[PDB]
């Protein structure tokens, strides 16, 4: 099976860590905070890592049956977390949490949805605090708390199917910081994470991580004063599904890709997609000023020692 | 260039008309209301139709720059509640940020909602230097609202219960869908009923064509998802669904492939690894829809199976009953 990547243009592709179109290409330096994403992790051979799901609507969310608090203004909803396909989460399996689980610390704003209940469908404004300040974010051990903001009493009884679907992160000085590179404590503050997808840090001199960027919406209680945010991923969802379906063996350490721009009638830059599932470029840190109506084209398998042309 | 379809299992794929995972396969009869979706329309050759965008996050939404209005019982409750709302006016554009071509070959910008309902969602103003902003919102796409006119370059978004001072001209906004309204007092959600893209005073144009299986004994196979329902916190409205002809992953696969169609339909087999066999077969007509030899209703098959292209066949090829 010969390797290839999608011929879709970047601006048509989606963030594998958050529900957003890709609207930027940025180069990240080797900062103190090492990229350690659990969503959007896929090798060139189509091996999914961490909490990566192919179900794009399940990304950075939680779902499962409601349970009573004892078994574990605002109303608290308690879920027995499960996988996107509705099968149970394997607590002692090879994932740090159910697939799609948020993989950063913040207060994530969204909607709690109870979409199939026979007594009537229900939904409500909600949030999930994934910072260590929330002792109840413990998806690794099978449960998580969702807070219904300003309502929900009488609607959170046990035994009904719920999803939490993300919209934004909180912003403003009083509220917990959004830190997309900071992994949560999936088992809460009393227990350790396990089976994390490994860190991503380019090994070769002069090569830096290329990230796909999106806008991150911000909630600040209607003030409209909080600074605008972004969120990044290693590969768009469309790359991940393509690689997964293909299952192409890796014939070297990296796939040399050229970014092709039809309107320019030429290649604009080249990158190496390492087998481990990340792209690097020979460029300094910062935003890449290229049009996003171009696509990546696989040209050759190359070694780690292959020297990329400067962007 | 050889034809193929994705080998992804159904429960991993997504609805091309709404932000939801596929959680059902259902067969629809040849009802009075003909399928006429504008989103999720792609031929087997990868030709996108109607308002179909590959940008999955742009599906059933609106986006563009804010503009000024100038540039453009239940009754008592409606009146009072509406007074608390703020209207946002957008000059609608395409998902990639390029302008909408009013005299182009689409009925509306790509991703535009393609059914009548009151669609509940979030109005998001994500890049403003003064500060990012968002608010609970809705878009009434029924003919009863004269201001849903994306075909002519503008549309109204209603910010529910607030938004005053935040809707000034010249800023980038998106409306991202969450649910439809439900309840007897509120406008009906009718997923098979196309909106008036130019409002009630003007006609639609360049619609993707109707979908109605032509061969006897063949009925349309649809990919189903849950449709969340908003009912002002009551939790009493009946649960809903939404359907599409092909999941997004089929559409991107077909678009990237650009395989010429070698006959009227592609014979696909639905393969279930745990069963170690094919569970049923269907025909994916070149026009971009699947049919099965089955009566109307839900198909009771596990969704951890995938479709496999086996052969090009004519319209007269007789499918094995499901």
């Amino acid at each position: 099976v010969s390797f290839s990547v999608p011929g879709l243009v970047v601006e048509d592709m989606s963030n594998s860590r958050w529900p957003a179109q890709i609207n930027g290409l940025v180069v990240r330096g080797n900062e103190a905070q090492v990229v350690h994403f659990q969503n959007g992790r896929c090798t060139t051979e189509g091996t999914l890592l961490g909490t990566t799901t192919l179900s794009i609507n399940s990304i950075c969310g939680l779902r499962g049956l409601s349970v009573s608090q004892a078994s574990v203004a605002d109303t608290t909803l308690w879920l027995r977390v499960e996988e996107p396909d509705g099968r149970p989460y394997d607590i002692f399996g090879d994932q740090p949490a159910p697939l799609g689980t948020p993989d950063f610390t913040a207060v994530i704003v969204g909607t709690a949805i109870r979409p199939r209940t026979a007594s009537g469908a229900y939904l409500h404004d909600a949030y999930v605090d994934t910072t260590p300040g929330d002792a109840d974010f413990t998806p690794s051990t099978g449960n998580t708390k969702i807070v219904l903001r300003g309502g929900g009493s009488g609607h959170v009884g046990q035994g009904h199917y719920w999803q939490f679907r993300p919209i934004a992160v909180e912003g403003g000085g009083s509220r917990p910081q959004y830190q997309e590179y900071n992994l949560p404590d999936y088992a809460g503050p009393t227990a350790s994470n396990h089976d994390l997808a490994p860190p991503v840090a380019p090994r070769m001199p002069g090569e830096l991580l290329l990230l796909f960027e999106s806008d991150m919406p911000v909630w600040d209680n209607g003030a409209g004063a909080a600074p605008a945010q972004k969120i990044h991923c290693l590969l768009p969802n469309e790359f991940i599904t393509h690689l997964f379906d293909l299952q192409a063996p890796a014939l070297a350490e990296a796939a040399l890709l050229r970014y092709v721009h039809p309107d320019s009638g030429r290649t604009l830059f080249e990158c190496k997609l390492y087998r481990e599932g990340y792209m690097v470029v020979a460029a300094p840190a910062g935003r890449l000023n290229f049009p996003l109506d171009g696509y990546f084209r696989f040209d050759s398998w190359v070694s780690a020692f292959y020297i990329l042309s400067p962007v």
